């Protein structure tokens, strides 16, 4: 049972933009999601402070960079708050709508691609390398959600069954044929090191056979 919802027009004119607009700087895609993980991350730890039962579904918090060069894959896993079926819908729980607006009157102010993240839809940068985009996802007492697009102005969502997650977000990016640099161990550790230096979780870079 799949279900397939229309992008409102706002995202669908941000994706596509994000998809044609030239732009050489696509390496702030990982800084956007890691810091999308991040704030995940911290939601859950501030629930977690007078409700230690929200951390049943897994105590540990942090987040996993896993590339696979035979599925052509970089996933951003954390442990995070996850996203209800509600959240997935809305934007994947961000203010899309008018963050796309504050976005572009930004970009004629003088705002470049790299400054999204500042307007609430740095997740949308992924299809900067991407071709297509999965995101699954559990959130405590809803159940786990498979998000997918290929941008074209719809996404599906459906439930998803075994590899059950215990509680957060997995961002799976179909690399662009000539984005692969993106699955290079020595390309990822840079790039985490030059943007994301600072994040207050552990950042593991999976190794690949
Ligand atoms: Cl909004
Ligand atoms: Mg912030």
């Amino acid at each position: 049972e799949v279900e397939t919802f229309a992008f409102q027009a706002e995202i669908a004119q941000l994706m596509s933009l994000i998809i044609n607009t030239f732009y050489s700087n696509k390496e702030i895609f990982l800084r956007e999601l890691i810091s999308n993980s991040s704030d995940a991350l911290d939601k859950i730890r501030y629930e977690s402070l007078t409700d230690p039962s929200k951390l049943d579904s897994g105590k540990e918090l942090h987040i996993n960079l896993i590339p696979n060069k035979q599925d052509r894959t970089l996933t951003i896993v954390d442990t995070g708050i996850g996203m209800t079926k509600a959240d997935l819908i809305n934007n994947l729980g961000t203010i899309a709508k008018s963050g796309t607006k504050a976005f572009m009157e930004a970009l004629q102010a003088g705002a470049d691609i790299s400054m999204i993240g500042q307007f609430g839809v740095g997740f949308y940068s992924a299809y900067l390398v991407a071709e297509k985009v999965t995101v699954i996802t559990k959130h405590n007492d809803d159940e786990q959600y498979a998000w997918e697009s290929s941008a074209g102005g719809s996404f599906t969502v459906r439930t998803d069954t075994g590899e059950p997650m215990g509680r957060g977000t997995k961002v799976i990016l179909h690399l662009k044929e000539d984005q692969t640099e993106y699955l290079e161990e020595r390309r990822i550790k840079e790039i985490v090191k030059k943007h994301s230096q600072f994040i207050g979780y552990p950042i593991t870079l999976f190794v690949e056979k």
